[PDB]
């Protein structure tokens, strides 16, 4: 209905807040998607005013001059409270400030933790002691739900769970807010053309890909603590794997869906080192600008670091649907393109009557850029020719839906929290299983410090990764030629 | 491939020859697709010269001025022989003329029967005394129509068969030479995404469609003898049905493929009248030109005619793959568009979790115009929206293959005859089965003369046809919106 909502941005002065959260909540406000009675409260160490956080963040709002009236109305709904992250008195002031807003004691409260995770423990304790509505609901959004290692994450998880119910905790994986990632469920479960085919009798392998064309861009020091597997694979690619592999849920209820995601992960064995390839980028002497510098040429990165900037890992789901089908998770920085993508490669047809001219069908869901889905298949070569040739059936959102704005993942996810939908957020048991799967590998890496394989900035990464894909059953012939039609 | 070939156009002065056959053989010649030692011989009643048939046919060649050298070379390989169709002496002259060409007694001979079918019997008898190579092969190409009912077709078939072996007879159904019709086999059997889904457990119905937007165009008299079922359904749509329904052949050998087509038809029961809707177009008083005239306003059409210009018929294939799946054959003249198309509508997904917002998937293979294949499916509605919406995965040859000429069906088929491939040609037993399926219905129509349902020129036809489709399981909601991605 028209209840009052308070959106509290913890860490309001920090960069996640100023470049992403404040702009996102502004976009939702200006499109009429928030409850009419919404207030925004910033909280952080510095002693700021609203005018300060406005000056600091409005640069990222992309505000047209036509939006000035709405922009005034948005900042009239903003306030700020200065406080330390582990000072009970500061949180008492925050709670009073909230109770002093229109219907504050009654309002629903939404706490966005846009802070360093080293402080999550203190902030969650203090929010739960001083700041919960006695009447409205209380939800917290946790931005980095993974710690460094199973033990440190698990203690943080038990801490949060001893205070907050699972239906109050919204753990972010921002890929779950992307257009095509959400589309996986509909593509799979709303269509018969993809149902009977979606199993080990027809799928030869699955490939989940994340590529960025830039390196650590002078901020390698923050990255070096994590490495590419923690940064991108254990969270984003594993989430994509679940959506591709899950059985059909009893309904689209949040917990029916997340049950099926967790069920998939429970059937994955711990990754074996024999199925892993690690890489680290070096500079391209023939490139320009940042491309000439290797990972180790960033002076914020410890000298000699063996941290991986590229990884390819093969996982198996041991259940009736997927037994033996390799899931290849492939990710890296400083590669040849920006791309995130899901690919299924189907088996050869049985009983070939075309004299080995057929290639394997593939289904591709491209998450970014240029959101698209397409299916690579065989058609009779056009013209006076009898023989088959690869082509595709295509849906490209930029052509087919020219005028439709696809929202940023954070717009969608923040809105889901106002709505009470946990479906696109990571559940505790999902987190635990992700840790189980990767922990032995990560522990072995930390102990043995293996030297990753060098690859040149701007390339596709270590050729060993392609050999790994080939070994487990992916085929690449390089004969497919695509010419853009809507050009 | 380095032997001598003789292409004989019987009925060289007639219109099929001048507008279609002479140009087609020219196109094959100019693209380098014929054997290097090929001669073209015309034969017909009139006393013409090559210069005559050139003047008469070159208008349809679409010859650029750059092609003059090849055009000269083509006509230097042409000749003409005048003769009657039932005169032993005329065929003796034709045979001598052929023996006098380069290696003629040895050459392979390809007879194109571009004549009225009232003369097939005489021409075939005379060719197979007189004109066969004793050394090379001998093949004849027969255009439609192959009898009006089972009895007349069967007598014609037995006549031709008592002279010629089945591997000498090339019965044309020109749809089998079209790009997307030939593509049906590859789409189905080269791809795993279409294999497991291609059966009664996943397909709710199949729809085979032929639409023309013009009526009989003042030549209704010729049409009235046949009606739309004989003109278009028993041949073109039934052939499409076979390609859509056949089991995977042992190979792409002609006879392995045609075996599977015949096997499908052997499992089809005789059509019952309760599964048929017939229509006849009437004029649109609000239109212009030909569109204001009904079928009966053509003065070449007999007064009172009840002949159908539209028909929708439901067939069933009673075998393990298709039991109970309705195949809807829908065709008509004077409709709202030109279109030939195959559509599969898949069943609803079981265990709906989307609150009845899903629509049935469809696979469409569009034969003409704008050759394309697309699959209508559900995607999450783009933007800030949770719910499914129809979209499609598309392949449109005009965009994807901008620079690729798709040949005319006759180019491809004539070339197949030079090559000895009977795969895209109608076999005797296919013909017999098509007659078995339709003959009782056609006999009932001729006896009871039911009055077909009127429909206005330029419409989609009788609304009773849509009711028939709905009754047997096709669903149409009309919610799908397609915008061209240019
Ligand atoms: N709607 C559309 O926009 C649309 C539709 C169809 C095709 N296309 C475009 O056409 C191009 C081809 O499409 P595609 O990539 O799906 O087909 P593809 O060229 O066959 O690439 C398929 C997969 O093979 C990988 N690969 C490349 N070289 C390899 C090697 N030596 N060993 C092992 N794997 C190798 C690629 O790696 P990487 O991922 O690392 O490249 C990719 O994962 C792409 O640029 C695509 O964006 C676009
Ligand atoms: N690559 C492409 O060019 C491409 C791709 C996708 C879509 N499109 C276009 O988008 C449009 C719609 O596509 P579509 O025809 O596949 O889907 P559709 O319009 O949903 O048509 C589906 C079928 O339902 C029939 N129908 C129409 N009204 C009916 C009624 N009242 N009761 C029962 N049946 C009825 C149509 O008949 P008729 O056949 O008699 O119309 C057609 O056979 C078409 O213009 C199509 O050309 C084009």
């Amino acid at each position: 209905q028209s209840d009052t909502h308070i959106f509290i941005i913890m860490g309001a002065s920090g960069d996640l807040a100023k470049k992403k959260i404040y702009p996102t909540i502004w976009w939702l406000f200006r499109d009429g998607l928030l409850p009419e009675n919404t207030f925004i409260v910033g909280y952080a160490r510095s002693r700021l005013t609203v005018a300060d956080i406005r000056k600091q963040s409005e640069p990222f709002f992309k505000a047209t001059p036509e939006e000035k009236l709405k922009l005034e109305d948005f900042f009239a709904r903003n306030s700020y409270v200065a406080g330390q992250y582990d000072d009970a008195a500061s949180y008492q002031r925050l709670n009073s400030h909230m109770n002093a807003l229109h219907l504050g004691s009654q309002a629903n409260r939404l706490f966005y933790l846009a802070l360093p995770p080293t402080v999550y423990e203190a902030v969650t304790k203090n929010i739960h002691e001083s700041c919960m509505s006695q009447i409205g609901w209380n939800r917290i959004i946790v931005e980095k739900p993974f710690g460094r290692d199973l033990q440190s994450s698990d203690r943080l998880s038990n801490h949060i769970s001893s205070l907050f119910r699972e239906d109050q905790i919204y753990r972010i994986d921002h890929y779950l807010g992307k257009e095509m990632v959400q589309n996986l469920m509909v593509l799979r479960f709303a269509n018969r053309i993809f149902g009977p085919i979606w199993n080990r009798d027809n799928i030869a392998c699955v490939i989940l890909t994340f590529k960025e064309p830039f390196g650590t861009e002078g901020r390698g020091g923050y990255f070096d603590e994590f490495g590419i597997i923690r940064d991108v694979m254990q969270n984003h690619l594993l989430q994509m794997l679940c959506l591709v592999a899950m059985e059909k849920p009893a309904s689209t209820n949040s917990d029916d869906v997340r049950d099926e995601k967790v069920k998939v992960l429970k059937c994955i064995s711990e990754v074996q080192a024999n199925n892993v390839v690690l890489g680290q980028y070096v500079g391209n002497p023939d490139g320009e600008g940042e491309a000439t510098k290797g990972y180790l040429d960033d002076p914020t990165v410890p000298r000699g670091s063996t941290t991986a900037t590229f990884a390819a890992v093969v996982l198996y789901v041991e259940n009736e649907r997927w037994d033996g089908v390799p899931f290849i998770l492939r990710c890296g920085k400083a590669l040849n393109e920006r791309k995130a993508e899901v690919r299924l490669q189907f088996h050869d047809v049985a009983g070939d009557i075309f004299h080995q001219q057929c290639k394997r069908n593939e289904l591709v869901i491209r998450v970014q850029p240029n959101e698209a889905v397409y299916t690579k298949m065989m058609t009779k070569k056009p013209g006076m020719f009898f023989n088959p040739e690869e082509s595709e059936l295509d849906l490209t959102y930029g052509n087919r839906y020219k005028n439709v704005k696809l929202p940023d993942a954070y717009e969608r996810l923040i809105l889901d929290v106002f709505c009470g939908s946990q479906m696109h957020f990571v559940r505790s048991d999902e987190l635990l299983e992700a840790w189980r799967i990767f922990t032995p590998l990560l522990h072995q890496i930390e102990l043995e410090k293996p030297k990753p394989i060098p690859y040149i900035y701007g390339s596709r990464g270590p050729t060993e990764a392609d050999e790994l894909m080939k070994r487990v059953g992916f085929q690449y012939e390089g004969t497919y030629k695509w010419v853009n039609p809507h050009k």
